[PDB]
């Protein structure tokens, strides 16, 4: 697949992250992000995807080195970490045909792994509406420790 870029936006306490919920195949919650255009810089793709999905402009806050990148089934997803955005900020998508909802979620209440089905003697993972966000939660928790303490 083609690389995706986006943001992990945090509030002022650093307790909460901003997630978006899509429709149909993208019906769960995740960080706002999307596919790079041809010849587009990562930081510009991130700013654009976040603006389209949330109405918030991260251009003046992105730090070029502050991101978490994961290759997930051979698809790179890089999310720039944007701390300190006020929780009263009013978010409104441009592409409202693709975004159902936009909400803050507590980091400490988000899972950092999905639960198994071992009490059912069944292999695999139970469905989780935070599936897309989950792989970033531990690395974010470790980046926040290392940056802020
Ligand atoms: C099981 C696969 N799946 C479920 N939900 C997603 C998902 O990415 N939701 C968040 C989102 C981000 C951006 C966007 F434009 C629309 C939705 C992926």
């Amino acid at each position: 697949g083609v690389p995706t870029y986006g943001a992990i936006i945090l509030d002022e306490t650093l307790e909460n992250v901003l997630l978006v919920q899509g429709y149909l195949a993208k019906s769960g919650w995740g960080f706002p992000k999307g596919k790079v255009n041809k010849e587009e810089a990562p930081h510009d793709c991130a700013a654009r995807e976040v603006f389209e999905e949330t109405g918030f402009d991260i251009k003046d806050y992105i730090c070029k080195d502050d991101y978490i990148e994961l290759r997930i089934n051979d698809q790179l997803a890089r999310l720039y970490i944007i701390p300190g955005i006020p929780k009263d900020t009013k978010f409104n998508p441009k592409t409202r045909r693709e975004i159902r909802n936009i909400e803050w979620f507590s980091i400490e209440k988000l899972p950092c792994h999905r639960n198994d089905m071992t009490p059912k003697s069944k292999l695999g993972l139970a469905p989780n509406k935070f599936f897309m966000a989950i792989p970033f939660i531990r690395p974010l928790r470790d980046w926040l420790s290392r940056r802020f303490g």
